């Protein structure tokens, strides 16, 4: 009958009584579940996204991703990439939301931020991947992009490796001057570094950046840690990639998605032949993964709308409980189904 | 900095302000006007639309329709057909809503209704190709499928020809028995008949089934009317088709969108080749379809998104006239833009307690 909208209110509510830590950590293990689900053919992989170019101000993306989950819901994730949003605006790069639909009758059930979201379960896939294929003693972070998603691959991943610093970078000297006072929160301690210093220092590293297509890489073909586990998070365009090729090709590379991440991924520069398993294989079966810790591995990570459905389902259970959000009647539901102008009570 | 919502009270409210005449018209004309704009080369028809399929209860899809207009926003249209909800939950078979985005920074800036929306748009959409297509003199208007569009069909094509009765079926007995109550407030004498009295007596028709994939058709190829117009309304699922395949090929067929009706219309059962000039171009240029009211002419409407944001700008104009809606800030834009943590939570009390 109405719509559930929570928005940014009712999202910051959900932070403040669960805790920065303990929601984290509920999207990790959702995830985890959903992707050794995935793994064992109980569920499904979303269907590869879709977008609309935009040329200006600088060249970006508003994207649609979708996924069903027959007999229950369908999730629709709408998500701008507007990279010139921080500077000119004040807005984030990142800026969408998340609705749900009724599978059987279509109808429009929930509304809430994507924001957020976007940037919790991008971090927990990060600390998913990176639990499986960075080594257990991993203590040195590396950070290439120091904007919203390198805040979240900060925590995730502090909350599942034992690290000590944080190693990091930004073409824009203003994003990597002010990372220490966002990062705090974690108690990681933060030191700026050139991207050939956190290649050869790291022992994991997350790409997060708004780099252009064409302006790649933003580490160096350089000699690294045997073990390095790298987590190539940037994803927008067509074209765009962050990793040097001649790093990932001696690279063991695991993709969240393989249809997706060979167009959009750092896929884009591989043979489908040469993708390792898909993340959700490694879920299911932790052995296939745990012996390539100490070697190169890659995750290339593009996102779909499966981990949107599990992060939103992880908010609506939080205010569900507290009786957040408010209830709309959006949709006008005819109280003749065959008349579309029975809108009876006329107001007034 | 917040979206704007416009939910079923505010829609109402615009119906009950404007008048169902003059919104229909007011719809009418704008889709008019921006066809033509794109059958002028202004502006480009909108992407082929995606959905996903269900099965169950019965066969139907869930469609995301999106539009941008470039530097200004981006409009999508999010629409179920279901069309076991009427019988099985009091709700309508097409159920969706409209949103529409900043161009430039991707906020959402406003969301509403789509089910009026959509039923208006599309008795506009026939309304547009019929005053191209059948003669201007045409009384018998029929209707196969009588649920909700068979509605704002009947209406908007009330509003540019000069009907008299409507001759309507139904495979749901209770849904061609309340078609008439339904269809009272167009002045229009409705009288139920079987497919083969329509397809002979009708001036215009207009199909909008449920019809299920490969179980059409659903109007008989028996002799019609030399001027005949169809609108073939029907679309949902790759394979579902409304009309007999002999009837098409020599009909003068117009498709909304071609490569859209290729998929989802009766250009199904079509070659590419053997279609009339879309419907933009006979907009821009009606002299492209001269001579086609007298002869068999059939529009095939699937539906685009372009439609809805055309028919989202008229409400808007309206609600904005009237101050309707609410604002609502759904969207998280931290007051630092790299920090998704630099959240506003409301304020603990000061005072001891
Ligand atoms: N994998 C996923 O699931 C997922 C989800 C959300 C965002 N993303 C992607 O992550 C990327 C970053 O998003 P964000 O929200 O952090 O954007 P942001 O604008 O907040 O931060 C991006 C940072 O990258 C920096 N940058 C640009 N080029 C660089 C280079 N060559 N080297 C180092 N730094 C550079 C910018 O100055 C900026 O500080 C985007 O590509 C976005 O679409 C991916
Ligand atoms: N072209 C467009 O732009 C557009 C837009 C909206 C809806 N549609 C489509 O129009 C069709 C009708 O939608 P609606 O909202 O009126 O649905 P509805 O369920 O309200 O009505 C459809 C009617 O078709 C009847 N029916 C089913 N099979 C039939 C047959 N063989 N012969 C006669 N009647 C039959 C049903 O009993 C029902 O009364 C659907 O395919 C829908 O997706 C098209």
């Amino acid at each position: 009958m109405e719509t559930w909208v929570l928005g940014r209110r009712d999202v910051a509510e959900v932070v403040a009584a669960v805790g920065r830590d303990e929601l984290m950590r509920r999207i990790i293990d959702r995830l985890t579940g959903g992707l050794a689900e995935i793994g064992r053919g109980e569920r499904h992989l979303s269907p590869l996204r879709g977008g609309l170019e935009r040329s200006e101000p600088v060249p970006g993306i508003w994207e649609w991703m979708p996924h069903r989950e027959p007999g229950d819901h369908i999730t629709l994730k709408t998500v701008g990439y507007s990279p010139a949003n921080p500077a000119r605006f004040g807005l984030p790069t990142i800026l969408g939301t998340v609705a749900r639909y009724d599978d059987t009758t279509g109808a429009l059930t929930a509304l809430m931020d994507g924001v957020l979201l976007t940037a919790l379960r991008t971090g927990a896939a990060s600390a998913v991947a990176s639990r499986l294929l960075a080594r257990p003693d991993s203590h040195t972070l590396g950070l290439i992009g120091t904007g919203a998603q390198a805040v979240t691959q900060l925590h995730a991943l502090s909350l599942v490796l034992p690290l000590q610093r944080a190693l990091v970078w930004d073409t824009d000297p203003a994003h990597r001057e002010s990372f220490a006072r966002r990062a705090a929160f974690t108690g990681v301690s933060v030191e700026i570094a050139e991207p050939a210093r956190i290649a050869a220092e790291a022992d994991v590293i997350s790409t997060a950046t708004s780099v252009a297509v064409g302006q790649g890489p933003v580490l160096p073909d350089t000699g690294v840690r045997e073990h390095l586990h790298i987590n190539a998070v940037g994803a927008d365009l067509v074209g765009k990639t962050e990793l040097p090729l001649g790093l990932l090709e001696r690279a063991f590379v695991t993709a969240d998605h393989p249809e997706q991440a060979l167009r959009e991924g750092e896929c884009q520069q591989l043979s489908a032949d040469r993708l390792g398993p898909q993340l959700a294989h490694l879920c299911a079966d932790p052995a296939a993964a745990a012996g390539r810790q100490d070697t190169l591995s890659v995750f290339d990570s593009t996102g779909f709308a499966f981990e949107d459905a599990l992060a939103m389902e992880v908010f609506l259970e939080a205010a569900a409980e507290r009786d957040l959000g408010i209830r709309v009647g959006i949709e006008h539901h005819p109280g003749d189904a065959l008349d579309p102008y029975a809108l009876q009570p006329l107001p007034l």
